[PDB]
């Protein structure tokens, strides 16, 4: 009935500060990007203008402070999901690995588990993934509330296709130059799937990922985040012994940080859209399901629940007509769905 799924995967971020514990609002303070297509200016993430387009239940909070992170334990057991996707961008500093300490010891204790979403680092390479991948094996394998599918740690990789195939096949064939296959190190390491299938199939295949993701919250934004596809992708994935988990979401806008980006936006219409990208996932059949996002503000795509806000610099979007808590209750719904289908 309430139990939490383990084949459930939601995004986390881990990037907040407040002046309780960093000293500093960070990223709730973000520049603003310039047009692709210029001194763009910067939100100041004061109490009035802060770097999204909706305003949090809990304010201006930091992701080092534990008691926030007890309370976001609370909200992933309220929507059944059974596993935090934790944000991960090689940044060797001391706070870093205070902050994943204290997910970790926080998650542990409503049996949340916790996997890496490995981000594009500058300098990212099959080389110091691998020196990466053993480092967070070695330093919290042994934890508890670290995940593991049959034995293997589980890793995403947000950008992949930055890595070309003959690279990749180094990390992941059996055969390897470098290979973490049939090691100590070994794990699931599941890909981005954005174009074509001419383009994505022979990548998946010669990359030897063990499955794919497709992370945007966006309908359209790329032929994987497109749900009409997903049965042909989940049918080609049990065709070639891969693990397919579709990203879901509640929505998208991102134009306090990305004025120029209004094309992307996608309305929640009180919880429909959320509905009709789960639907579809289940539908497809799939043997498991990412959400995209708990807490991505900047993009609009979270599930944390947010409030009512005006301020003479702006005036938020908030999820009336529906209750700040109503993204985690109907996850909870979807989650039941979902299990009912497995
Ligand atoms: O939204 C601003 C944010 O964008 C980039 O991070 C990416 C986003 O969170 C989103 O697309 O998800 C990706 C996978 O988790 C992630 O790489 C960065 O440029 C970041 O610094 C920025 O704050
Ligand atoms: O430029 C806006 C766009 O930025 C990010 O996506 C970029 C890249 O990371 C993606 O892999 C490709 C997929 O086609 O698009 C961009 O180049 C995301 O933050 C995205 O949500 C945002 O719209
Ligand atoms: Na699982």
């Amino acid at each position: 009935g309430t139990e939490l799924d383990y084949d459930t995967f939601c995004f986390y971020y881990d990037w907040y500060g407040s002046e309780a514990i960093d000293g500093q609002y960070r990223h709730w303070a973000h520049a603003i990007a310039p047009d692709p297509n210029q001194n763009p200016g910067t939100i100041p993430g004061t109490q009035e203008s802060i770097a999204s387009n909706f305003y949090p239940q809990l304010g201006r909070y930091s992701s080092s402070d534990p008691n926030i992170l007890t309370k976001h334990m609370d909200m992933f057991v309220m929507a059944r999901t059974g596993v935090l996707a934790l944000t991960w961008w090689n940044e060797q500093d001391e706070t870093e690995a205070k902050r994943i300490g204290l997910i970790l010891d926080a998650a542990d204790k409503k049996k949340i588990k916790v996997c890496f979403h490995l981000e594009p680092y500058p300098s990212r390479n099959v080389q110091n993934l691998r020196e990466n991948i053993v480092k967070l094996i070695t330093r919290y394998g042994n934890h508890p509330a670290f995940y593991r599918k049959d034995g293997k740690p589980l890793f995403f990789i947000y950008d992949s296709y930055l890595i070309e195939p003959s690279e990749w096949e180094k990390l992941l064939s059996p055969g390897g130059s470098i290979t973490i296959r049939n090691t100590a190190y070994d794990a699931l390491m599941i890909g981005l799937w954005t174009s074509s299938p001419t383009v994505q199939r022979p990548f998946i295949l010669n990359a030897h990922f063990d499955g794919f993701y497709t992370y945007f919250a966006a309908t359209g934004f790329t032929y994987g985040s497109t749900p009409t596809n997903w049965v042909s992708m989940q049918k080609w994935a049990k065709e070639n012994g891969k693990i397919f988990i579709p990203s879901v979401g509640p929505g998208y806008i991102d134009t306090r940080i990305r004025p120029w980006n209004g094309s992307v936006i996608r309305t929640r219409t009180d919880g429909q859209y959320y509905d009709a990208m789960y639907r579809k996932a289940i539908e497809a059949g799939v043997s498991a399901i990412s959400i995209t996002s708990f807490n991505q503000w900047h993009e609009g795509s979270q599930i944390e629940p947010a409030v009512p806000y005006t301020s003479s610099e702006f005036t938020y979007l908030d999820y009336e007509n529906r209750e700040p808590d109503y993204y985690l209750t109907r996850t909870a719904y979807w989650v039941g769905k979902f299990r009912e289908s497995k």
